[PDB]
């Protein structure tokens, strides 16, 4: 009845529609839940004072992030060793912090566009959503987790991503959901019909093959899922076991896999301390026709006699002869706040160093791979900026053990697939215990191995070539459209 007119009621409803969005993502993968959840955000903010709407937008995001990233509890409650009730409160406060952007969005849109209009709902709303999600992903090194475009990796809007990137899918979903909500509140069919047409219009885009496979460059790839337990992962007494596990999994594959991939910091020891093992492995790999790509930590003495410690990938074997001075390596550029550095260096009473934002592809046995470590693979623009036309495969390596048996590693994995569709290359993804797989150049799963197991994924994979429209332009076409919408929307209501 008029129960829905009560602000506190709209806030409770905001939690449910918000938390409903978590179902859009992996493993749930009910992509219609994203439109449900966005319709709630669009409708529940109608006809509210701007500060009430900002609260509703806040409470909507608290349902999303509260239900969707509460897996960070495992990382927190294990990495930083605090009481438990306290690690719960940290997860709340992170879910609260992210919900500020979703409260910012609702407040500004209520303030600038108070009327229940298609202008507010289809023009202002997605342009403002483009900006607020941008800030959520940039401020304090950002956290653009749970963006609804990723739930379309297997959906009808798929074919938009090679054109304009996953954020164009975000933009269209907010638009389509706004007119659906507008139609229901104002019981009018015109925004319903528009919402359908716009939702259907990208459907033929998934028929466009932007890439050309290179069957002559097809190689066999192995990725060793070592399954080194996080409680023992960096124990300074079982490096030998880790070294024996990965080596013994790799030796029988030499001469048969052109490319072998060990996950993030597989070698759990400084690169400078492992020269005899690395020099020895390199010659063996080269003696066979094989090449190895592995993560490792490099504490590198700088010019100033201090140490820069990097999260790195190194290359050995055929076509990439190992050398501590080699240029065939990649240093992680985007570091995990708290996990890899203390955010805000203004304090005083350690922290990884960063590699450059743009780095050349690694080269192993004649194959060029564009690398990302851990959740770097979710930074669509950073990946596209490192991508080169001569790239053969996308490569990401990750240790998802920090998130345990939750929906975390599935969300991470879904986002990495979006990169394969966007730049239309295969994605090689290599992890410690979770979600090691090969993604085809259209985001399909070509191969995966089960989580929490010690084994190697071995399969043939064909490099592709050609440039998608998004690989040629990055994010700037969508920004121009959001500036046009923003300029246009603001011009009327101002
Ligand atoms: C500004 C307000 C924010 C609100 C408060 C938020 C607090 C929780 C945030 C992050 C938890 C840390 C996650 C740590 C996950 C571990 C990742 C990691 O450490 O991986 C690299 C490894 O350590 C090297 O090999
Ligand atoms: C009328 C509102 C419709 C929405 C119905 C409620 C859906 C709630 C979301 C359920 C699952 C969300 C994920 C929580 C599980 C987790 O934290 O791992
Ligand atoms: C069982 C609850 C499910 C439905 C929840 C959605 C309620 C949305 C309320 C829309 C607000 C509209 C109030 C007046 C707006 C207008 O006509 O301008
Ligand atoms: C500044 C802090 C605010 C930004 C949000 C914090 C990000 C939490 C990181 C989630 C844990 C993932 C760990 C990993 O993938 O290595
Ligand atoms: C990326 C999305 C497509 C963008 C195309 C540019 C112009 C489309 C704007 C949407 C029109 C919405 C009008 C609704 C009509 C109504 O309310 O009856
Ligand atoms: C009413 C019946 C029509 C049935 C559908 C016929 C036309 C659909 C076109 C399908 C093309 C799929 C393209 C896949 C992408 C690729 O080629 O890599
Ligand atoms: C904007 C400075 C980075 C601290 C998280
Ligand atoms: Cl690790």
């Amino acid at each position: 009845a008029s129960l829905i007119e009560r602000q506190r009621i709209r806030l409770l409803l905001a939690l449910l529609f918000g938390a409903c969005g978590t179902l859009a993502f992996s493993p749930y993968d009910v992509w219609p839940a994203a439109i449900i959840s966005l319709m709630g955000l669009q409708a529940l903010t109608f006809n509210r004072r701007p500060l009430q709407s900002a609260a509703i937008g806040f409470c909507w995001g608290f349902g999303l992030f509260g239900s969707g990233i509460n897996w960070v509890y495992v990382s927190i409650a294990t990495f930083g060793g605090m009481p438990g009730p306290v690690n719960i409160f940290l997860v709340v406060l992170l879910a609260a912090y992210l919900s500020l952007y979703t409260g910012l969005f609702a407040g500004v849109l209520s303030r600038l566009w108070p009327k229940t209009t298609w202008l507010r709902v289809a023009i202002a709303a997605p342009a403002l959503w483009q900006v607020t999600e941008f800030l959520r992903g940039w401020v304090l090194t950002g956290f653009p987790w749970l963006q609804f475009g990723y739930s379309q990796i297997d959906g009808p809007l798929k074919g938009l991503a090679p054109i304009m990137g996953v954020e164009a899918i975000n933009f269209l979903l907010m638009m389509v959901s706004g007119l659906l909500a507008l139609a229901l509140v104002k019981r009018n069919w015109r925004p319903l019909v528009v919402a359908v047409v716009l939702f259907a219009l990208p459907f033929p885009l998934r028929y466009i093959q932007w890439f050309t496979p290179q069957p002559e460059k097809t190689i066999q790839v192995s990725m060793v899922q070592g399954d080194i337990p996080q409680s023992l992962k960096w124990d300074e007494g079982q490096l030998l076991n880790t070294l024996k596990i990965y080596y013994n999994a790799t030796a029988p594959l030499m001469g048969k896999s052109s490319l072998i991939i060990w996950p993030e910091s597989a070698i759990t020891d400084l690169e400078i301390n492992q020269q005899p093992f690395l020099k020895a492995l390199d010659g063996e790999l080269r003696d066979k026709g094989s090449s190895l790509v592995t993560g490792i930590v490099d504490a590198r003495l700088n010019k100033q006699n201090r140490y820069d410690t990097y999260n790195t990938i190194i290359t050995l074997g055929k076509g990439a002869p190992y050398s501590y001075e080699s240029a065939d390596r990649y240093n992680k550029n985007h570091l995990v706040p708290f996990g890899e550095f203390v955010p805000l260096e203004s304090i005083l009473r350690s922290s990884f160093s960063r590699g450059p934002y743009i780095q050349p592809p690694l080269s192993a046995n004649g194959i060029e791979l564009t690398a990302a470590i851990c959740y770097e693979i979710i930074l669509g623009e950073q990946v596209r900026d490192n991508f080169r036309p001569d790239t053969d495969y996308l490569l990401t390596i990750s240790n998802d053990a920090w998130f345990g048996k939750s929906i975390g590693p599935w969300q991470h994995f879904q986002m990495a697939r979006m990169r394969a569709l966007e730049l239309a290359r295969p994605l090689l993804r290599s992890t410690n215990n979770g979600i090691t797989a090969v993604i085809g150049p259209q985001g399909e799963i070509q191969a995966m191995i089960p989580q929490f197991t010690r084994e190697v994924l071995t399969t043939n994979v064909t490099p592709t070539t050609g440039l998608t429209p998004y690989a040629r332009t990055g994010n700037w076409p969508l920004w121009v459209l959001t500036a046009l919408f923003g300029f246009a929307a603001v011009l009327m209501s101002l």
